[PDB]
């Protein structure tokens, strides 16, 4: 595609103009992320989302837009009675989703594809508190420059990054980075996980800028809770 | 825009190719109508949709695609705490939405726009049974040829066309005719209304072809029930 | 206990004074049956009630109060993660429970006890329609005298008496006959099943009288739907 | 009635035998308080409980069992479309209700009666934190002897003791003190409010003992959340 970023002429408000592939960024009515609030959410009988992850990390990469751990694709979650395989997880500071108009300092996205290429993203909010042992396995080898990949020595257990309480918000949205494709199932856990001040600072300094897309209009959607 | 229809080179499967304005018909992942079934629906605490219609019909038109009653825009429903004003209502045979993979013989759409142009459509299924007195007010002056408009003499009470039980399915979808714009709130009443064999036959003969868009993939969406 | 019936000083309105063990039947605040209506019901995320019945019927008995099929106690239903074993099932005409104040012609009750003696009743409504083959297995050998037991010449499959759709109403209730004991789990299925008019007529004649207790005050309860 | 307390032959475990009017306190199947946990709670479309209190406090009383503020009965809450009038409110340390088996340091009860004598209690949990100004209005004039009543020198606004978020748990329950009467509507608010450690300490010292009844068997009930 074409070069995109978070500020200036290539920032989020301009993404739809940068490449024909990115049209959804501007024409889409079901875009992500969103604000999750009292007026837009509705109590619903949402199925438990069961997690069956494995330790098949390949590497960690700094791609200039995030820090991402690329997985082998063997582990999966179950959504809508189907297996969605974990391909990668990556991070944003501050959070992309907001709750009652407020950001969390950090948000992790676990990106899954089913047999037919349909996408489900699990979102986990982080608050500052105790050091996160699982996050540290990745952080201790975080690539400091864009384009760098590092082989991970410790075994990665992505399940340990999820909250203990697995209650979630669900809505139909989009990828939050170009091409901002729609038909994406979002599963955003209600309970935040903790990370240390130091862990958050390390990520923010390595990135050097906020890498969150602004929240998008809910339009016709309800968020299920 | 450009000429579209329900068969041949201008049929629904081709709409997205007929005009630049119609791109959503083919790129959209949140399209209407849909099948409403057990696997795609979820029990939700949906707000009552209150109806405050008035008798401000202007005329009935056969536009070659449907029979439509154009309203003045004074009456409204309340959805998401906002007034959506009734602009027009019109009809499809067989139904556009299906339930458990099955059509109803007929479906009415009541099209509403809020202050900012956002669209809400209320859908009402009809089954064959007793003659519908309210429908007859329109049917007795139904324009038989495309492009014809008739002034309505009887006072139209669109509320009398809704089911007595106002429980509904809700989802985020699209217009079912070009340009198939998304961000449309759908409110599809669960209980069907009755019309006579004769009323259904009259509509179908005047139209001369089935004017339903095929059901579209649910993709990331849940239907709320 | 004591003695009881459906008319006069032994009818439902009097049961409560006929014994100190027939107490709850006046001091009780959680009695059955009830009217199930819009005002008293709340949409709730009710777990599916799974049914695992076996053909262990022992005998069919006319005990003067109903026509009853006594089971071996091996089949069971799962409610609140616990197994409740089918001890017996029996019949009422007209229905004991009402929906929106209206009776069904006929109601079947399936009575279950867990390991610790706790009771669950499943209720099934019947409407007049096509002859019920499973019911006919019992009808063709229906006993006619208070105290008379008869042997079943056919294999009884009680699950075949249940509706195909297993959605249900639930509340904390009572036995509908003295000692009108409380703490009964009630699972009343929404979809009625069909029996012949001839089938209904036979039960009503053999019974000779209406064997349904009038509906009881809901009090502090909600019905879950 | 009779006589009761929180230790020995007058403690909660014995109340049930101390009078024939203290009966339900052993034969009852619907008692309070209860543990509110994942297994016993079901997501449900609960109506908002609207609160319309007025400042009609008459006196604060130490009746040996609690510290109680008696109200004129003019303020009310709306439950099931009916008005339930605030007669009195009072306090427990530690909390009577538990959430997932864990006590809060403190619980407030607000006791309401409708026109026909039916009871609703609203429950509010307190955690240790910043000093509670509304609570302090009552504390600064707290009476210290069983039977002692004192006059309030400040205007009492009981609604200021409620959490800002009014989401709640609901069940069909009992009084938590003899005659432990059933058919009580329980509305227990989810969000706790803050009091000072000094505030908690005073109540605990003035009381001298734990005045919370142990949690009771859920039986056939579900808690709605
Ligand atoms: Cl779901
Ligand atoms: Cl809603
Ligand atoms: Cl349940
Ligand atoms: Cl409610
Ligand atoms: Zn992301
Ligand atoms: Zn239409
Ligand atoms: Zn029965
Ligand atoms: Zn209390």
């Amino acid at each position: 595609g074409a070069h995109w970023g978070y500020s200036g002429s290539i920032g989020p408000e301009h993404w739809g103009d940068l490449s024909p592939e990115y049209l959804m960024c501007k024409i889409g009515k079901n875009q992500s992320p969103i604000d999750i609030n009292s007026a837009d959410a509705v109590k619903a009988c949402l199925a438990p989302v069961s997690v069956y992850y494995v330790s098949d990390a390949k590497y960690v990469v700094n791609n200039g837009h995030t820090i991402k751990v690329v997985m082998g694709g063997r582990g999966y979650v179950v959504v809508d009675g189907k297996r969605f395989y974990l391909k990668q997880f990556h991070f944003h500071a501050p959070s992309e989703h907001t709750v009652n108009g407020k950001h969390y300092p950090f948000e992790a996205h676990f990106v899954h594809l089913d047999k037919n290429g349909n996408i489900t993203v699990l979102g986990v909010f982080f608050k500052v508190g105790k050091e996160n042992p699982e996050l540290e396995k990745v952080w201790r080898v975080m690539p400091e420059e864009p384009g760098q990949k590092r082989h991970l020595t410790a075994r990665i257990d992505p399940e340990k990054l999820l909250p203990e309480n697995r209650d979630y918000y669900r809505y139909s949205g989009s990828l939050t980075t170009p091409p901002c494709s729609e038909g994406v199932r979002w599963i955003v856990f209600k309970e935040p996980v903790e990370m240390s001040r130091e862990q958050l600072e390390k990520f923010r300094k390595v990135m050097g800028f906020d890498n969150n897309r602004p929240v998008q209009p809910l339009n016709a959607r309800k968020v299920m809770k």
